[PDB]
């Protein structure tokens, strides 16, 4: 009779955490295997074939795959075929946050006491995978912030789309797919990154519509020929790592793009704001803006101190909207 | 317009993960601090006192508290005064399932590739922090296995109580404190663990009540005679550690604590039985199975299987009880 009671009260208290924590522990695992990727509600996944393009054991993929069949994120559909469950993105969005808190973050979670007493030493000693932090966000914007900023660019119909930070140009090619006859100016410094968004370019068929420049955004405040005439003009994430020891760079980066537009066009900034109070976003908020205040050292501006930059660059207008993504806001700055 | 759609769309989305993964991460980091241990719903921590405490800059500590209380988990009371959130203990409860996953089994996510080539090398190779395990499945039992496990010895009324695997005694200590006239017998191995109860029992006023005895549960098999007369028997998820690799020292185990126990005594086991399919318990369930069968190589046995290992050792009759700890099983074996 008492333990069905502290079995009621302890489901309760529990809630959605235990499946949580599993799904994040079984995705951050099968994502640094490389499976994930093969994941799909749509489709299987031959183990036969994964197991050989990824270079594991086949009874070692079987096993994995088995333990997250009876997770319930997969579903055998035959032998050696997988099917991931139909809310599958939904539970990769989710496990995300706890892959980007958890997993990315972590040497801030287990250094702390270091950064709290010698943070030089601590910064360039305790560093994130930058995989991981690549991944989880993209995993938080599959729903949280990649959508609006797509629906935004797209609904705009532009001639040229330029992206500050493009990375494997997956935005760039998903608005040029849409709009028909639009170019777009891919800008990412990493050569890594730039080699694997030129033969993602060709295999769309938007090789000679879209343009990859292996360029720094600081390198913009310099050199802004790329951007003139562009109607849309993207920078997801990407200003807070200037601020604030490339305050100057950062103004005339914004200053060029502002000029540069062509009539109706707009520069469009996702970032994340500091320290909301709000329930629903204070908890995520606060997460975000401790590692990167504390941590990392990067400038989270509010909505009132990017409205301020944004006009003191010459934009006319500047619109906030809210985004899904707790502390995040998209700002529409207009010509 | 498109905007508040994506936003509505993406908030159920998200659902709960932002708050869990950023509670988990601020929980765990102030756990490696030692802060956490202070903050409580009912009294303050105050940060002068702290600090020299935790050996720690003070203001480093307000601004860790300062975001904590941001994010909401928190209250400043005064300055220099913190007070938990009343649902703190919920929350630290829900941190303890993504520690586990997450943090306490990290090397497994990390190095599953490993562990799949090279089993005997990566397991020595790629090991768990045991302080990792130890806090974050205390934080998953104070609401979804401890209270059961407790009121069950307290409500039996026992005259001497022993625990296999006690660890700090707080089990021990807390029937001792409720049960009037009842000793106890705390078994542990770890000369850390036992010097930390030695002193936990000596605070409490149990000390003539309580034995702390360092010894293996492995040695019980050879030498019985300290769980002679003992009303009841506790071991939480002491058991899979010996199976499969010491299966006949854990059955001479079982059998001398059948024969050892007095009349109408019991020894009430909690273990997790592997891979469930129930949609509440699938989840969490696969991934306790995964680790322990994949990673670690400890066998997790069914309830058919304890119930007939126990019916082996001699137990005239076993009860198995569901914990709301998602696989937890707890097994009351009757003399
Ligand atoms: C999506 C962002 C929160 C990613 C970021 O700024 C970071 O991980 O440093
Ligand atoms: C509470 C248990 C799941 C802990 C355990 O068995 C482990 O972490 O190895
Ligand atoms: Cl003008
Ligand atoms: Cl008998
Ligand atoms: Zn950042
Ligand atoms: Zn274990």
């Amino acid at each position: 009779d008492i333990a069905a009671q502290h079995l009621a009260d302890g489901i309760a208290a529990s809630g959605p955490a235990p499946d949580l924590a599993a799904a994040a522990a079984f995705l951050e695992m099968g994502d640094r295997l490389g499976v994930v990727a093969h994941l799909d509600p749509d489709r299987t996944l031959e183990t036969a074939e994964v197991a050989a393009a990824l270079d594991l054991p086949e009874p070692a993929l079987v096993r994995y795959l088995d333990a997250v069949e009876s997770a319930g994120l997969v579903i055998r559909e035959g032998e050696g075929r997988y099917r991931a469950c139909p809310d599958f993105d939904t539970i990769r969005h989710q496990a995300g946050y706890i892959s980007w808190t958890m997993n990315a973050n972590r040497p801030f979670i287990e250094n702390a006491r270091d950064f709290f007493t010698d943070w030089d030493k601590a910064a360039r000693t305790h560093v994130r995978d930058y995989r991981e932090v690549a991944v989880s966000s993209q995993w938080m914007g599959s729903h949280a912030f990649y959508p609006t900023a797509l629906a935004t660019i797209i609904d705009a119909a532009p001639r040229k789309v330029v992206d500050l930070g493009a990375g494997t140009c997956r935005l760039l090619i998903e608005v040029l797919g849409a709009v028909p006859g639009s170019t777009g100016v891919g800008l990412d410094f990493a050569a890594d990154a730039c080699r694997a968004a030129e033969q993602a370019v060709a295999q769309a068929g938007m090789t000679d519509r879209l343009t990859v420049v292996e360029r720094t955004i600081q390198s913009v405040a310099t050199d802004p020929g790329v951007l003139e005439g562009a109607d849309v003009i993207h920078a997801g994430f990407v200003f807070h790592d200037m601020l604030p020891e490339e305050e100057d760079v950062c103004d005339q980066v914004l200053a060029n793009c502002r000029e540069s537009l062509a009539p109706g066009g707009f520069l469009a900034i996702t970032d994340a704001v500091p320290y909301l109070r709000n329930d629903r976003e204070r908890r995520f908020s606060a997460a975000v803006s401790y590692y990167h205040g504390e941590f990392m050292r990067r400038r989270l501006q509010s909505e009132e101190e990017w409205v301020e930059r944004l006009r003191g660059a010459g934009f006319s207008d500047v619109r906030a909207l809210t985004l899904a993504f707790p502390t995040g806001r998209l700002f529409l700055a207009h010509r």
